[PDB]
């Protein structure tokens, strides 16, 4: 089987009379009943509970939500808020659909918190310096890294188990794991960075307890045709690699797919990119893919009509002829 899921917030277009019934009626895409955003087929939860995170105010200041870094956070407070969000957004206890937890504040591996996520390393190190003024550099750094990676793990594993316990028939997964970093400043080519694969092997606690793996395979316009396919190919092969190593049960590989170029958001994917990239996901043996969209791209009547036009002339037909 191969299943395509609709995770575009087309519920925002319903007050103009566009209900997008053709998503499932003509193209065979799995869609929540009545085109609701959260329902029996799929539900995404953006930043749920109260994960420790570093936020920057408009005032300029750094706001540390629930500690900033996970070693300074309160798990029980996080877990109770996570409970309220889950209950409200997924009220049905027998929800059998794909459950996606979208949490992107920090990565659980200390090293992977580079570029814009560097402040998490800095503050982790800083706290240890405060407690131990005489410790040498190497020592402080090592201890900072062990505390971040222990509690980082703990926050992620305990939220997944709480979701699994309260909605035991759902297929749960974290958005964007496993990472690969191909065609990125850290790894210029189309293969995943070698250290990240080893780090993915070390994260068996995550991949063993999830049901679905969801690498994000968003295309960029400033790439050649072959690299757009290599971009997808690399990430999905990494996910399939992990999945066939898992021991507790079959894992599903459902890549997150966007119909806009991420570096050129006002341009929808060309027909040639849709075909080559959906053909690649299919050829590799993935179990399906999830079509996503942003609120900012269909928050007006004009944006809804144009999206609906793109859907019926290109996206829909491409999904039906290549994938279903």
């Amino acid at each position: 089987e191969f299943n395509v899921y609709w995770n575009v917030p087309t519920f925002m277009c319903h007050k103009y009379g566009l209900r997008f019934e053709e998503v499932s009626e003509k193209y065979g895409i799995l869609q929540n009943w009545m085109d609701k955003f959260r329902g029996e087929e799929i539900a995404i939860l953006y930043d749920p509970g109260m994960f420790p995170a570093l936020l920057k105010d408009p005032n300029g200041n750094v706001v540390a939500r629930n500690g900033g870094v996970p070693q300074l956070g309160n798990l029980t407070k996080h877990l109770q808020v996570f409970r309220d969000h889950l209950i409200n957004q997924i009220p049905d206890k027998s929800f059998p659909g794909v459950g996606v937890i979208d949490f992107e504040s920090w990565r659980p591996i200390f090293r992977q918190n580079w570029a814009s996520l560097q402040p998490y390393k800095k503050l982790s190190v800083e706290v240890v310096r405060r407690e131990h003024p005489f410790w040498d550099d190497q020592r402080v750094e090592q201890e900072a890294k062990r505390r971040f990676e222990k509690y980082g793990q703990l926050f992620m594993e305990e939220t997944l188990k709480a979701a699994k316990r309260m909605r035991p028939a759902a297929n749960w997964g974290y958005y964007a794991y496993p990472y690969c970093y191909n065609l990125t400043p850290n790894q210029p080519s189309a293969q995943c960075e070698a250290t990240t694969m080893q780090e993915n092997d070390k994260m068996s606690w995550l991949f063993e307890s999830e049901d679905v793996l969801l690498p994000s395979v968003y295309l960029r316009w400033n790439l050649t045709s072959g690299e757009r396919v290599g971009l997808v190919g690399g990430r999905v092969k990494e996910a399939l690699r992990i999945a066939r190593q898992m021991t507790t049960s079959r894992k599903k590989v459902l890549p997150y797919y966007w119909y806009k170029y991420q570096d050129r958001r006002d341009t929808d994917l060309s027909r040639a990119d849709l075909e080559a990239t959906l053909r690649k996901i299919t050829d590799l043996g993935a179990d399906g893919f999830i079509i996503w969209g942003s609120s900012d791209d269909i928050n007006t009547k004009a944006k809804c009509l144009q999206f609906r036009e793109y859907l019926n002339n290109e996206l829909g037909p491409a999904v039906k002829r290549i994938a279903l």
